[PDB]
C-alpha cells in the first residue's frame, strides 16, 4: 500500500479528528511486583521517549506497491483455495440487517464501544445513540444510512496499546482504521454470511483460524497439520498488500459465487480515503485494519500468497498435500517434504512482501513443534493426556500486561483472565505467578481461579 495524496483537513471542509493524545495505559498495582519492559505506545509527536519523527514513524509502513497483473501462479493459488471454501457451500445471500447488527450464531453483535467513524465522529453521535441492545433499533441506523450512504472516509485512530522499549522510541506505533458505522453495517450485511462460515470452522479447510478458542483449537492444529512444519513472519503484512493480492481476493470471492458488484466492498478497502487529525489522505493497497473483516480478509489473502509462493519456487508442488492456517499476517503451515522458508520469502519480496523467518529468529531455522508460535503462543502436549495440547502464552507476556491497566475496575477481569493463559505454563509457574498477585493487597481481594480448577475443565471441556 502507497499513500498517494495528503493534504490538510480544513481545506476540503473536514474538521479536525479531535482524538485523545494521552495513553488510557496506566501503571497496575502489580506494577512493582512483576518485571517488564513494555510501556504505552507512543500517541503523540511530542512524546520524551521519542528517538524518531512520529508522523514519519507510524505511516511507514505504506512500504509502497508493486504493480503487476495476477500471474499465473496466483490463479492456481487462488483456484486451488477456492475449490476448498466450495466445500463449505458459503451463501452470498445478504445477511438479515438485524443479525448483521445485533447479533447471530457465529457473527457477534456489532462492537457498540468502538468508534462509529465518520461523520458521526465530528457530530458527537455515539454508536449507541443510534443503536440499541435491548432494544434492537433499525430505525435509526436507516435513518443515518438512507442520510449519509456509504463509501465514507476511514478515521485512523493511533492504537493504545503496549510496546518494546524499541517501537517506543522509534515511534513505530500501530494504526487502526474506523470504518464508517454505515459502511461497517453494509459490509456485514454483504459478507456477514461469509463471516459465519469462517468463525465457524477454523482450521484447514478454511485455512482461517480468526475466532478460534485456543485452549479447544490447540489440540486440533498438529492433527490438522501433518508434515513437516512451515513458519515464516511478516513485517508490516497489512500496509505492505499491493492491489494485486486484493485483485486475487475479488476473483476468489466470485469463485464464491459474490457478483462483481458485491466484491465492489474490497474495492473500499484496497483503494481508501482516510482522516487522522487534521489531516486527510489517500491510500492505494493496503488492507485497512479495523475495517469490517480485515482478520477475514488478510487470512484469505494469506492463504492465496503462500500457495502463489509454494508454485513459483516450487514448481511440481501438490498443494493437494499442503495445509496451513492463517490468523491475519500469522501464519503456520505443513507440507510433506521440507521446503525452504527463506525461498519463499525472497520470492514474496518479489511480490512487495516482507518475510522474515519465524519469532525474528536469526536463519530460516528448522520449526519445530518445541519452538513454533501461533497467535503468540507455544505448543506443549499435555504431559497425561498426549492427545491434548497447551496453548502456552509465555509468561514473560502474562506480566508485561498485569503491570498496566486502563481500568483498575476492572482488575478482577484482567486477572482472571491472565489466569487461564498462566497455568497453561505449568503448576509451579502457576502458584507462583499467583504468590506474587497475593503480594499486593488487592491480590488477596481478588477471586481467582485454582489450578487444579483450570485443568480440570480444561479437560472437561473435550
Amino acid at each position: 500500500g502507497e499513500i498517494e495524496f495528503i493534504e490538510s483537513s480544513k481545506d476540503a471542509g473536514f474538521p479536525v479528528i479531535n482524538t485523545p493524545s494521552k495513553t488510557k495505559l496506566e501503571p497496575s498495582v502489580f506494577h512493582q511486583v512483576f518485571e517488564g519492559n513494555k510501556e504505552p505506545a507512543v500517541l503523540r509527536s511530542g512524546d520524551p521517549r521519542l528517538k524518531a519523527n512520529f508522523e514519519e514513524a507510524i505511516f511507514s509502513k505504506y512500504i509502497g506497491n508493486v504493480n503487476t497483473h495476477v500471474d499465473e501462479y496466483m490463479l492456481e493459488a487462488v483456484d486451488h483455495y477456492a475449490g476448498q471454501l466450495a466445500t463449505l457451500d458459503i451463501s452470498t445471500e445478504p445477511m438479515k440487517l438485524e443479525d448483521a447488527v445485533y447479533g447471530t450464531e457465529g457473527l457477534e453483535a456489532l462492537d457498540l464501544t468502538t468508534s462509529a467513524g465518520y461523520p458521526y465522529v465530528a457530530l458527537g453521535i455515539k454508536k449507541r445513540d443510534i443503536l440499541s441492545k435491548k432494544t434492537k433499533d433499525l430505525t435509526k441506523l436507516k435513518e443515518c444510512m438512507d442520510k449519509y450512504g456509504l463509501n465514507l472516509p476511514m478515521v485512523t485512530y493511533v492504537k493504545d496499546e503496549l510496546r518494546s522499549i524499541e517501537k517506543v522510541a522509534k515511534g513505530k506505533s500501530r494504526l487502526i482504521e474506523a470504518s464508517s458505522l454505515n459502511d461497517s453495517v453494509a459490509m456485514r450485511q454483504t459478507f456477514g454470511n461469509l463471516y459465519k462460515t469462517f468463525h465457524l470452522n477454523p482450521g484447514v479447510v478454511t485455512g482461517s483460524a480468526v475466532g478460534c478458542d485456543p485452549d479447544l483449537f490447540w489440540s486440533k492444529i498438529p492433527v490438522m497439520l501433518d508434515g513437516h512444519l512451515i513458519a515464516l513472519d511478516y513485517s508490516g503484512y497489512d500496509a505492505s498488500l499491493s492491489p494485486v493480492w486484493f485483485a486475487c481476493l475479488k476473483m476468489i470471492l466470485e469463485k464464491l459465487g459474490y457478483t462483481h458488484k458485491e466484491t465492489n466492498y474490497i474495492d473500499y478497502l484496497c483503494n481508501s480515503h482516510h482522516l487522522y487529525r487534521d489531516k486527510h489522505y489517500f491510500v492505494r493497497g493496503g488492507m485497512p485494519s479495523g475495517c469490517s473483516g480485515t482478520s477475514i480478509f488478510n487470512s484469505m489473502i494469506n492463504n492465496i500468497i503462500i500457495r502463489t509462493l509454494m508454485l513459483k519456487v516450487y514448481k511440481g508442488i501438490d498443494l493437494d498435500q499442503f495445509r496451513m492456517i492463517a490468523y491475519g499476517d500469522d501464519v503456520i503451515a505443513s507440507y510433506p517434504w521440507p521446503i525452504d522458508a527463506s525461498l519463499l520469502a525472497e520470492a514474496g519480496k518479489g511480490y512487495g512482501l516482507i518475510m522474515t523467518p519465524a519469532d525474528k529468529g536469526e536463519c530460516f531455522n528448522e520449526v519445530t513443534w518445541t519452538n513454533v508460535t501461533f497467535l503468540k503462543r507455544y505448543f506443549r502436549a499435555d504431559e497425561q493426556y498426549p492427545f491434548l495440547v497447551h496453548p502456552v502464552m509465555p509468561m514473560k507476556d502474562i506480566h508485561e500486561s498485569i503491570r498496566w491497566t486502563k481500568d483498575p475496575k476492572n482488575t478482577q477481569d484482567h486477572v482472571r483472565s491472565l489466569c487461564l493463559l498462566a497455568w497453561h505454563n505449568g503448576e509451579h509457574e502457576y502458584e507462583e505467578f499467583i504468590r506474587k498477585i497475593r503480594s499486593v493487597p488487592v491480590g488477596r481481594c481478588l477471586t481467582l481461579p485454582a489450578f487444579s480448577t483450570l485443568r480440570r475443565k480444561w479437560l472437561d471441556s473435550f
